[PDB]
């Protein structure tokens, strides 16, 4: 990986914060030369992180390629700050969406179901796990294409990757397995397609389950072993077909739950005329 020794505002201007959090802040900008629009994610490192794991994660980076994962372009390392180039997509996420459009359609829904699926089928593919499945990580580009984000690198470095270890404490008298659970194990893939059946959710009535409730208690209850997967509510506005995609999605147990490329086959997903239109015809209600 060709991490660049420079410093980014040479090759690009900024034009617009988009949004931030402890792993720094990502910006619109522009190629001086190109022209071409990017999102330039700067996470802020710190003394003791090494420049042997940033490599680690670049070259994670720069190998996950396919064309529902938000590209990658390049990195540069300048005044102890990092600096990824991505591609831009020039909608924002679906969440700064239908939070002006309200809820969307079975089809469009249907259409971003598969083109996450698609996306999530690759990352197992390379024993990956994307974690955040969500509509505010789901981004769409002014052509209507669906794109995955991915916040994973900064919680393996930089200012993120100390709050967790400022969380956990010291480790030195922890048992192994208790280690395993700190380094984010105890589960499976399997989890992202949980997280695709609550974004259809999401998608559908503009708030998750349970959202109105402290997070606290929506914890107990999903460990509880009554705990019933949530549902949509209003059961006529939707097809069979969709609350069977809700249904075999939010399977409780995770031996049971289906993969991203056994969710691909479902009905809901492999109809003909899902395509690019059903989102342009939700950025033009936007505008
Ligand atoms: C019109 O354009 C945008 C309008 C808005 C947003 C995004 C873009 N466009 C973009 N395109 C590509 C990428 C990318 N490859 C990686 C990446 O992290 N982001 C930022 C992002 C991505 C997902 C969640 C939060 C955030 C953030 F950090 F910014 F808050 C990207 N954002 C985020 N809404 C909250 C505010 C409005």
């Amino acid at each position: 990986p060709d991490i660049f020794n420079r410093d980014p505002r040479d090759h690009y201007d900024l034009l617009q914060r988009l949004g931030g959090g402890t792993y720094g802040e990502v910006f619109k900008a522009r190629d001086k030369v190109s022209g071409d629009l990017v999102a330039l994610k700067m996470v802020k490192m710190e003394p003791d992180d090494d420049v042997s794991t940033l490599q680690k994660e670049i070259l994670i980076l720069k190998t996950c390629r396919h064309a529902n994962i938000v590209a990658y372009h390049g990195s540069y390392l300048w005044l102890q700050k990092l600096w990824i180039c991505m591609e831009f997509c020039g909608a924002g996420s679906l969440q700064d969406i239908y939070q002006v459009t309200g809820s969307l359609s079975e089809l469009q829904i249907s259409y971003v179901c598969r083109e996450v699926l698609q996306g999530l089928a690759y990352l197992h593919s390379q024993k990956k796990i994307h974690r955040d499945i969500k509509g505010a990580n789901i981004l769409i580009n002014d052509a209507g294409e669906v794109r995955l984000a991915d916040f994973g690198i900064s919680a393996q470095i930089g200012a993120e990757l100390a709050r967790r270890l400022e969380f956990i404490g010291t480790p030195y008298w922890m048992a192994p397995e208790v280690a395993a659970v700190a380094l984010k194990g105890g589960y499976n893939e399997l989890c992202d397609i949980w997280s695709l059946g609550i974004t259809a959710i999401e998608l559908a009535e503009l708030q998750p389950p349970l959202f109105d409730v402290h997070p606290l208690r929506v914890l107990f209850l999903m460990t509880k072993s009554g705990y019933q997967p949530p549902r949509l509510k209003e059961k006529g506005k939707w097809s069979a077909a969709f609350h069977n995609f809700i249904k075999v999605t939010l399977t409780k147990s995770p031996k049971k739950r289906p993969s991203a490329t056994k969710m691909l086959s479902h009905q809901l997903v492999s109809q003909p005329g899902l395509n690019r239109g059903l989102i342009l015809d939700l950025l033009d209600k936007l505008k």
